[PDB]
RNA sequence: GGCCGCAUUGCACCUCGCGGCC
């Protein structure tokens, strides 16, 4: 399983939003768990689908995966997991 | 810049699948 890390990794989004507009409509709903450094969302073809969203407190990313897991957004369920790794901002 | 089709459920941190239309 897992450890947690201060990013969560997102997958299971809509492919057919804009990234731009992908991004502040995740900040919308990520923001009230704690400070987000930023988020990371790419639309190759090996990224699409998918989005980081980094956290300044690991506390943050354990209580939004936690709370957020599952959410219908842009009306499929978000699927949620910490990141393999530390985003590379640190 | 705007549409759309095919393929992709994929762990990234300098681009970076293919095709059609305006």
């Amino acid at each position: 399983e897992m450890l947690p890390n201060q990013t969560i990794y997102i997958n299971n989004l809509n492919e057919k939003i804009k990234k731009e507009e992908l991004k502040k409509s995740l900040y919308a709903i990520f923001s009230q768990f704690g400070q987000i450094l930023d988020i990371v969302a790419l639309k190759t073809l090996k990224m699409r689908g998918q989005a980081f969203v980094i956290f300044k407190e690991i506390g943050s990313a354990s209580n939004a995966l936690r709370t957020m897991q599952g959410f219908p957004f842009y009306d499929k369920p978000m699927q949620i997991a910490y990141s393999k790794s530390d985003s590379d901002i640190v």
